[PDB]
RNA sequence: UGUGUUUCU
RNA sequence: UGUGUUUCU
RNA sequence: UGUGUUUCU
């Protein structure tokens, strides 16, 4: 019976805006964060006196056509290559996973630098895990080359009007089957659903997340091809959606 | 045939539906008592000389802003925060999921102190999984921020003259439906009225609850702009659920 | 010696005395499982506590029947007015959570020894049952039997019922124990129809062959309970139920 | 080489189908020799010094009215009878099953000293898994009890006159797919002409026996009343049989 | 530098008796149908034994029985468990897991399929698999010459016209079957699946040069898979394209 | 501190030039092994332990013709006389199997590395090859070339050679491959021949696009084998062999 | 939701 | 490719 | 046949 109006009495218990945000600022979720990514590589590059965003580009690249983990990618390369991986390895102290707080991987530049990462993927379509024809058989038209990785998540809106987030996500997802399934061969005897489980709720972390404001998501995705000006989807898009959620339903 | 004419004899014995009714929901599953919540939450701080009032507070913005999972959110957290939580988590005792009525979550200190979590609402609305900016472009107008969150379900009066208390019901739904797409993304592919699905239950228990009374639960909505003294429901209210009610059906 | 055929052959002039027989089978016979022992039990630690054990027995399979077979676990997820009648039931009882002996009463063996006051208990709680009426209903073509909504409805079947309608009933109680089945075992969710029956239809089986009650007796409950008829005519819900059960695990 | 011309030759090597056929006969399956069952029971139980032959019958009931698994039956069973069937498991080392030829099963026993087992059901017959009322139901008339165990098939000489032998047996196959519906409860959704394939093959093999002459067996099915001394069925035995083919095509 | 040492190796000696010494060498050493023979002659005559109808029962025991005879005579009459029991005692059967010098049953069958494939015509009903089964899978009666693994060692997979690639093709029909009978966990396998539990021993079985290529023909036609102007019977591509639609 | 945003955002304008990047694509592609290193490991690794490191070359490749690439594998099934011979050249060369790193030796880069004597030494055992002689025989309508029978061929092949011969004597070779490839992984046997090919048609691609030999180094071995003469032309069973490969892959 | 998984040549 | 696997009655 | 199994909210 005041068990009731103690509960009740919290209507009138203070609700300080200052103290309320500063308790949010130390509970907020801390790990994986665009910002810490950038700021580390360009302070590591810098420090060894390195032309920094050349090495984003050739970290991607490096990315896109053999993984994530470049210790093992040395030793199926030409030395050429694996000299220049090596120092990469050496100044930005590129980890081969598990990422912590303050480690770089290989996919964690493709991310942080999507907007790089996005316009590579125009060149690069037949190098990848998943070529850019294989995707083009999978959906019925010709897929657009800058979902064709999982980077391509941050910079979708999902709050995008008339659920074109929603049906650019699907279309992404498309994707997203067929690059799980490459990666990992214990998925390929799996059902689409359960596959699209795997990757579901780390992509979905990427698509809310405030690295970029809606504006650039927008920008983002009008520059490469996705949406125009008037946020009219490309109809390779809204087909490519459709086959996914015939999938997974 | 003595034991067996006993038995046999139970064909003649009354079964009023009203009386078994009765068993029925007295039977009936309880997730938690919040009376008990409260109860807890005072006894432990206490024990332990602590601003109690003010740890209900912290635990229900980190209920908020991190969810249920104590042990599992300090993996990712400033050292500061984390150093807290593990405090709370000693004192009170907190566990996770869906444990018994005797068992404290963060999910059921925002349940049971809801007068202070629908006045903490108003002030991170944008650090919720679910933004405030979010709801707003979903609804077509401002998305009253108290409803962002499944406590509110606690504080509404279905009882209400007119089926506002459905309305109100209908237009709380429409955060819900997005909240439950987001904590849980393999909904997102499914249709409006199979999410509306999965959290209907728990949504049910919570609005038919008994431990705030209606003029509680009218004081309550009152005080945070749901309804006006006249008992008039918000305009903002009101298009929420009919959004909601277009999308479910 | 060592002619074996002759030694086999001579068992034809060898005594089959009928007391003996009879009192080794008495011996033999399967002791655990015994509505009789169930009832019996029930009655006396019901009255050695001075109790309406009678009305203890309808809570307790109404209690079944919403809640499930764990007493202790339900209490924790319960309102303090109903959990402390759960409590005494417990008590007096001396309910278990599970695997019962002899001498070990459970919620479901209240229901399966009064089976003639659970098939009546069903007709009012059909839409708070674990599997709901209105769920069985749109899994049948018809409105399903209420009666049939509970595991202990088997043991009242007459499998020996004439033209085969006796099999007809457990086909149709078959559709609903799927679906019970598959609510209390999850990882039962995503088997097939038949692989779900295979893990009810052993005990299922020992239920409709007891004979606790009579033949009469079975018929009786199942006219009473609108099974079947006076003429013992099939209600139609019951054998187009039995053609969906047929045709799933077929 | 050689060696290939000496298996090439093997062409010309014959295949007469008669020389081969009775190499299938020597080579064929045989599940347990009757002969070595009621020695072994007589060896091993004089062994100990009991009443092998009262033995005998008390297997032969316990295996009526609970099959086949001493272990198992005996933990659903009087503490008086349990301690007796642990007796019987020691001194005839019964074990469970279709074990090897030298292996004791309660099946076994029942199979092997059938002239007992065929007086033993006349007694029984309502405390077998399926009645004899039951059979009396299923048949129009009353069915022989006799029949009404699985080792009756050892006494049945398929070679009568008239077709007979094949009549008694379908007369006992009325039996035997109620039987193999109870004890196999899997069945029971199952066509009659379906169940009745899952006993054919041993209960041909045992019908097949020769372990028992025909004039044995002839003089069996006389003392049991299925024939009279002039060969002639007995009326509940053609009935049984027609009912039987009815149900199977 | 390093070019220059892997370009010598052009003039470097090739000498055609070192190299074929080598090969000698280095060659599979196991399974083998010439030191089968050998071993069932051998032992067989030292016991003073009609070796060549212990074959045959071998064989016809093998047929029906399966690969491991001690095991069998458990399950079998007196008579015939005596007749085994001997057969393991001169010919030294084992169960499985053969080395160079172990003779098993289905060794017996391999080495002496053209006795093997014969057999078959006349206990079809007596296998594992039966001849109305295989004939109720394929659309066709399905050759019984082809319903043992055996008969792979007599497929000439060269063949003109892919006549060969066909029959294997039709016998892999019945070894999905065979293969699925024999071991239950691949009973919920896809055939596909099951197809590679086999076909690795099958190639092996198919490229032996135990026969020549005109030994296979003539055992081919003599048993009917194949006419004298190579004609493939239609039983054996019908059944072949059953296969190739599964795999 | 900095935007950090705005850096990211920046990156949508930054340079992508087609040329520059395919260049690091070129550079950073995927290398199986280096056939320098591995001439150059054989030679250090056989001197090292005072052993004619030429001779165990040879060796290692008849051992690759006719066993493959498994050292611990074939010598559970060979010569007590031969399986002892192999384990000294797996103990001094480190040999291993499959496809591990480019410091690492296999019996199959072996025979890649020192092709100019495995193309000499196929011309003696075809006979004794998985896939034998007189079967490439039968499936071209001539006389194979028996230099051509091995994956390592494609080393020596010159795909930039005039009127496009190179793309002629790489059809032919795949005429063996896609017989290779069927009897080495069986599971293929039941696979189209253009689906067969693509299962060898990358590494494959990588050999004759390695660099190792010059193009007049490809040429000395083409014609030192018979493939081509001195006037750069196709004998006549190549060409035949190609034109056969067409046919079946389309 | 917590941004992971990085196969085969 | 390396010639294996041998169920239930 | 041996009368068991008792999920999630």
């Amino acid at each position: 019976e005041n068990y009731r109006d103690i509960a009740l009495a919290f209507l009138d218990e203070s609700a300080d805006s200052g103290t309320i945000n500063a308790w949010v600022n130390e509970f907020a979720y801390q790990g994986f964060d665009p910002k810490r990514i950038v700021q580390l590589v360009k302070e590591r590059g810098t420090a060894k006196g390195r032309d920094w965003k050349k090495d984003v580009k050739m970290m991607i690249v490096l990315n896109l056509v053999r993984g994530n983990k470049p210790e093992a990618m040395m030793k199926k390369m030409s030395e050429k290559g694996a000299s220049i991986v090596a120092n990469l390895i050496s100044v930005y102290q590129l980890k081969e996973g598990n990422p912590g707080r303050d480690t770089i991987t290989l996919s964690r530049v493709s991310a942080a630098f999507v907007p790089w990462t996005v316009q590579a993927l125009r060149v690069l379509s037949e190098s990848l895990p998943v070529s850019g024809t294989t995707m083009d058989a999978i959906a019925g038209v010709t897929y657009p080359r800058a979902m064709m990785h999982p980077s391509f998540a941050g910079i979708i809106d999902l709050d995008l009007p008339n659920g074109a987030g929603a049906t650019i996500a699907d279309a992404h997802g498309l994707f997203m089957i067929e690059f799980s399934k490459t990666i990992n061969p214990s998925l390929r005897t799996k059902q689409a659903n359960e596959v699209a489980a795997t990757f579901e709720k780390p992509n979905m972390a990427a698509m809310s997340g405030r690295f970029f404001t809606r504006e650039d998501k927008k920008k983002l995705l009008i520059a490469v091809g996705i949406i125009d000006e008037d946020l009219v989807l490309a109809s390779a898009v809204v087909r490519s959606a459709e086959k996914y959620r015939a999938k997974v339903g």
